[PDB]
């Protein structure tokens, strides 16, 4: 579970294309059920002011798991 290098920047810089790079990343990594990257059309700063219902509407299938990883990855936490 290593992050891709690109994403390793902060996720406020963070463009639409890391965005989706990110969802694939997540979705491989972790065997998660699939991501539609046109659910989550936008960059790190619009990414993250959503909250965990928000995740869930537009992935009710991976939208929890997207939400703790990235809570994660803002906790600087291991993986
Ligand atoms: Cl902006
Ligand atoms: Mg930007
Ligand atoms: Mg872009």
């Amino acid at each position: 579970i290593r992050l891709p290098a690109h994403l390793r920047l902060q996720p406020i810089y963070w463009s639409r294309d890391d965005v989706a790079q990110w969802l694939k990343w997540a979705e491989n990594e972790f065997s998660l059920s699939p991501i539609d990257s046109n659910t989550f059309e936008m960059n790190g700063k619009a990414l993250l002011l959503l909250t965990k219902e928000d995740f869930r509407y537009r992935s009710p299938h991976s939208g929890d798991e997207l939400y703790e990883l990235l809570q994660h990855i803002l906790k600087q936490r291991d993986l």
